[PDB]
DNA sequence: GAATCATAAC
């Protein structure tokens, strides 16, 4: 350990870091966050990735979605913002994590195409469509081409207009937020 | 000049 691609098992194990834990998971804030709300749900039981799901951790992801649902409700229902729930295809830190992810994308960590398109395309697997899958297959079906969709050219999410550049991109965001 | 991209990080 102490390699990055570590980080976020030492971050569970943080008391401080912690936002929210029960049996099976924990909820840690993102170090970097894509938006002004953006949580990582862990659970505590070691999985390293997608390609290792089987049918065993079905409940555990349906609880990964539940407990997101509540810590938006317990940390953001004042907020009139929409959440999405969701995995990355190929994620880059080990220890499988769930993304909790407000749609405002309002945050200085948002740098560059990959982030958006991170968030923005298929390569974001909704936490539902998942757990479907898991339920009808046994097994987590990734189609191929993910890693060409971070190449993608900016899109706004709310009004599907092309952006040229993440300046460009973020300051059009701006007015969304009225 | 500004933004993006490519690559290393001892
Ligand atoms: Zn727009």
């Amino acid at each position: 350990m102490g390699h990055w691609s570590q980080g976020l098992k030492i971050s569970m194990q943080d008391p401080k870091m912690q936002v929210y834990k029960d049996e099976q998971v924990v909820v840690i804030k993102d170090k970097y966050p894509k938006a002004r709300y953006h949580w990582l749900v862990l659970p505590w039981t070691s999985i390293s990735s997608l390609k290792a799901v089987a049918r065993e951790h079905l409940e555990l992801l349906k609880h990964m979605h539940t407990v997101g649902e509540k810590v938006i409700v317990d940390f953001a229902g004042s907020s009139k913002l929409r959440f999405r729930l969701g995995y990355h295809a190929i994620p880059s830190m080990s220890h499988v994590h769930l993304h909790v992810i407000s749609q405002d994308f309002d945050s200085p960590c948002l740098k560059n195409k990959k982030h958006w398109n991170s968030f923005n395309t298929e390569y974001f697997l909704e936490s539902q469509a998942v757990i479907e899958m898991v339920q009808e297959a046994g097994r987590v079906t990734v189609r191929d081409g993910m890693p060409e969709l971070l190449k993608l050219p900016l899109r706004c999410h709310e009004c599907q207009q092309l952006l040229p550049s993440i300046p460009q991109l973020k300051e059009h965001l701006r007015k969304h937020w009225t």
